[PDB]
């Protein structure tokens, strides 16, 4: 889970519920 804006990675997601494609947005 992460707050958006927070890094990512593409198939590793830090977003439980929000799309992490290349950005986390939750």
């Amino acid at each position: 889970c992460k707050q958006a804006g927070e890094s990512c990675d593409i198939f590793s997601q830090n977003c439980c519920v929000g799309t992490c494609a290349f950005i986390c947005i939750e």
